[PDB]
């Protein structure tokens, strides 16, 4: 069962293109009078999300262009200006938004497009300080639109997700978490495949099962409808 990271570019690029075209589907589904009400993310009207996401593949542009350029251009001026523009485009009318969502989408997989072989293993660094070869944003990207076409509300789920994304996921967050020493004892269980993700080690175990999908939506702090735990009690995750 092999990770995101280790396809080929190809399938990566198809990959966020499916993502995208699925969240795409979600927001078309969403009125425009329903951009205020809030997301299915704690703290976000969808027009807070939505903008985020199209922001995010603005930085996510910024990244390519440092990696067919040689020039550092990091994926946002600040921790401030992230959230000050993301604040801005949340005001924005709904039809502003879509435009925005639209735009930001094609300039993307433009920069994918005409990105050089070498450029793709240049190395840039995220916004959480991670050093990584430009194809990652392939990566990021995917991550951010195949979730947050859940956090939409309108029909997507986490079982629409391919697999080898969750995958990637439920590995991904329980790696952060152990980097920086959260969930002492948990343990995320992929029943079905019987597969274990671990979080930092400790004394009393804690293990939280279900589909792979249920494990991921519990993962990512949406939801413990899809996991029981070892214990009889699911705990709060550590936040990712």
């Amino acid at each position: 069962m092999t990770t995101f990271h280790d396809l080929p570019l190809e399938e990566r690029l198809t990959l966020a293109r499916l993502g995208t075209s699925h969240y795409s589907r979600q927001l078309s589904l969403v009125d425009n009078a329903e951009f205020g009400e809030h997301s299915l993310l704690e703290g976000w009207t969808r027009s807070h999300l939505i903008a985020a996401v199209a922001y995010n593949a603005i930085a996510l542009c910024n990244l390519m262009h440092w990696a067919n350029t040689g020039e550092e251009t990091p994926m946002y001026v600040s921790p401030e200006a992230r959230n000050e523009e993301i604040a801005y485009g949340s005001t924005l009318n709904p039809d502003a938004l879509r435009n925005l969502h639209e735009h930001s989408v094609a300039r993307l997989d433009v920069a994918w497009r005409e990105t050089s072989e070498d450029a793709w293993s240049h190395e840039v660094l995220t916004a959480q300080g991670r050093t990584v070869p430009a194809s990652e944003t392939l990566w990021m990207r995917s991550r951010e639109v195949w979730i947050h076409a859940v956090d939409l509300g309108a029909v997507a789920t986490f079982g629409d997700i391919p697999e080898v994304i969750l995958r990637t996921l439920a590995a991904e967050i329980t790696q952060k978490w152990t980097s920086q020493g959260a969930g002492e004892g948990l343990v995320l269980l992929d029943e079905p495949s019987s597969t274990r993700y671990p979080a930092a080690p400790g004394q009393d175990e804690v293990v939280v099962s279900g589909s792979l999908a249920g494990i991921v939506r519990y993962a990512a702090g949406r939801g413990s409808d899809g996991v029981t735990s070892s214990t009889g009690e699911v705990p709060e995750p550590p936040r990712w």
